[PDB]
C-alpha cells in the first residue's frame, strides 16, 4: 500500500523465528507480506571475531564463559583466524543486497531496519560504515541491546529496554539510553519476550507510520489455504541443512489422517508449500548422514508465514550429542526425548516485577520448576528425558551437562513410549494451550514440539 519494506536482524544464538508473530501482526495492518524480510548470519563466527569486546566485556552475556567449554580448542582457532575486515566487508555487503531487492520490489527510496540485542551492535556498525548506506534507511529500532553510545547521525532512532534482572543485570539497573533517540522501557518483560510481544509491536509500528494500528492479534484471513514458506538450518550458525521432508495432517490424538503423505519432498535450507488453515500437521524430518527419524509439531496455522523455522543440531555446535549416551542405551527403546520451545521465557521462579509464573506439564508433572527454569536462565529451550537411562524420575537433581548452554535447561523425566504423549502450559501471562501427540521411541526418534509465543 503507503507502506516500506522492514528487514529484521537477530542476536546470539537467534534467527528469523523471532519476528514470526511480528510478520504476521503487520500483514493484519496492511503490509504485503512479502514487504517484512529478515537476515540471517552465523552468530559464534561473528561474536568471537568482531564483537570479542561485547562477548568478555559484559556489553552482551555469559557466552563467553561458555565458548572454551563449548567448542573444540582447535576448531575454535580455525575460526579466530579470519580476518576481521574482510569478514565485516563480506557480510555487510550481502545485507546490502537484501535491501537493495526490497527497495525494487516495492517501489520505495528508503528501508525501516530493527535489531534484536547483539543484532543491535550489527546495525549500528552498519548504519555508520558509509554515507550510501544510512541515506538507504527511513527509521532504526533498537530492541534490549547496546546502550551508551550515540544514535547514528541523522536516523531517527527508537530503543526499547525490559527488565534488568532479567539476565545478568549486574550492570545498569532500568537506566540504559542511547543519546540522541527516542528511549522507552517495559520493566515487565523478559529478553526474548520483549522482541516478540504484541505491545512491542503497536510502538514499533506507531514510530514508522505515525498512528496507531487497528490490531495487535493475529487475524486469521479468509479462504480455506495458507500459503507457507520456511528453511531447516542449523542452530547458532544458521547455515541451510540438507535432507527429506514428509507432511501429515493429524486427528486431536496425533494419529495419521493418511495413509500417504500430503506433501513429500527433498528440502536443501528454504521450502514453500500450500497448507490448510486451521489443520493440525506432523512435520517428519530426516537429515542428510543420520538415521534418527525428527516429528516436529506447532499450533495450526491461521494466515499466510513466510519466515517459519526449524532448528537442526550440527558441529562445531553439536548440541544434540550432549544426550546421545541415554540414545544409546537398551532402554532407549522403551522411554521418549523431547524438547519444548517457546520464544518468550518459561519461568518457574516466581517475581513481582514479571509478576507471573508458568506451568508446563508433561503426562501430567509441571516441568517449569523453580529449579529447573530460574529467572537467569532465560529458558527458550527445554530438554526432557531419562537422565542416565535408569528408570527413575529424579526431578530434584539438576542436569549438569547443560548448565553450559544458553537459553537452555533440561529435566529428568521418565515418558513411557506407549500410547500418546499429553502437553500442556499455562502461561503467566494469561491462557493456555495443550497438544497430545505419539510417543515415538528414543533409540530411533527425536521430538521437537513448539508453543505459541502469545496466547489471547
Ligand atoms: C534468542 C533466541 C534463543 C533461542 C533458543 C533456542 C533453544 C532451542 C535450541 C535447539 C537446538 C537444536 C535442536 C535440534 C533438534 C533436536
Ligand atoms: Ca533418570
Amino acid at each position: 500500500e503507503d507502506f516500506r519494506p522492514v528487514v529484521f536482524v537477530h542476536g546470539l544464538a537467534g534467527s528469523a523465528g523471532q519476528f514470526e508473530s511480528q510478520g504476521m501482526r503487520f500483514a493484519a495492518n496492511g503490509y504485503p507480506a512479502e514487504y517484512v524480510k529478515t537476515f540471517e548470519y552465523d552468530t559464534i563466527s561473528w561474536a568471537l571475531v568482531v564483537e570479542t569486546d561485547m562477548l568478555f566485556s559484559g556489553l552482551g552475556s555469559e557466552f563467553g564463559l561458555n565458548i572454551s567449554q563449548i567448542i573444540d580448542p582447535e576448531t575454535l582457532d580455525k575460526i579466530l583466524s579470519k580476518s576481521r575486515e574482510r569478514l565485516i566487508d563480506e557480510t555487510f555487503s550481502r545485507l546490502d543486497r537484501v535491501i537493495d531487492e526490497a527497495l525494487a520490489e516495492s517501489g520505495a527510496d528508503k528501508v525501516d531496519l530493527v535489531g534484536h540485542a547483539m543484532g543491535t551492535f550489527f546495525l549500528v556498525r552498519y548504519v555508520n560504515s558509509s554515507p550510501e548506506r544510512a541515506a538507504k534507511v527511513a527509521h532504526l529500532i533498537l530492541l534490549d541491546g547496546v546502550w551508551g553510545v550515540d544514535a547514528p547521525e541523522g536516523i531517527p532512532t527508537l530503543a526499547v529496554f525490559g527488565n534488568p534482572k532479567a539476565l545478568p543485570a549486574l550492570g545498569l539497573p532500568e537506566e540504559k539510553v542511547v543519546y540522541n533517540a527516542t528511549n522507552v522501557y517495559f520493566n515487565n518483560m523478559t529478553h526474548v519476550q520483549l522482541c516478540t510481544s504484541p505491545e512491542t509491536f503497536a510502538v514499533m509500528f506507531e514510530f514508522i507510520n505515525g498512528y496507531k494500528p487497528a490490531t495487535t492479534d493475529i487475524v486469521p484471513q479468509d479462504g480455506d489455504y495458507v500459503k507457507v514458506k520456511g528453511k531447516f538450518l542449523a542452530f547458532a550458525t544458521n547455515g541451510d541443512v540438507s535432507g527429506w521432508l514428509s507432511i501429515y495432517p493429524i486427528d486431536e490424538n496425533g494419529k495419521r489422517l493418511t495413509r500417504l503423505p500430503v506433501k513429500f519432498m527433498r528440502v536443501k535450507g528454504d521450502f514453500e508449500v500450500r497448507l490448510r488453515k486451521g489443520q493440525l500437521y506432523e512435520f517428519q524430518f530426516r537429515k542428510d548422514f543420520s538415521p534418527i527419524i525428527y516429528h516436529y509439531y506447532r499450533a495450526p496455522f491461521v494466515r499466510d508465514d513466510l519466515w517459519a523455522r526449524f532448528l537442526v543440531s550440527k558441529p562445531p555446535l553439536d548440541v544434540e550429542l550432549l544426550i546421545l549416551p541415554e540414545r544409546l542405551s537398551p532402554a532407549a527403546k522403551e522411554t521418549s526425548g523431547l524438547l519444548l520451545i517457546r520464544y518468550k521465557e518459561m519461568i518457574g521462579e516466581y517475581d513481582e516485577e514479571i509478576g507471573g509464573v508458568d506451568e508446563v506439564y508433561v503426562n501430567g508433572v509441571n516441568v517449569c520448576t523453580e529449579r529447573i527454569c530460574p529467572i537467569e536462565r532465560a529458558v527458550n529451550g527445554l530438554w526432557v528425558f531419562d537422565r542416565g537411562a535408569d528408570g527413575k524420575s529424579d526431578l530434584d537433581r539438576e542436569v549438569v551437562r547443560y548448565s553450559i548452554m544458553p537459553f537452555m535447561s533440561a529435566a529428568d523425566l521418565v515418558v513411557p513410549a506407549e500410547g500418546t504423549i499429553s502437553i500442556a502450559v499455562k502461561s503467566r501471562t494469561g491462557g493456555e494451550e495443550s497438544f497430545t501427540i505419539p510417543a515415538w521411541s528414543a533409540d530411533r526418534h527425536s521430538i521437537i514440539v513448539q508453543f505459541s509465543d502469545y496466547i489471547v
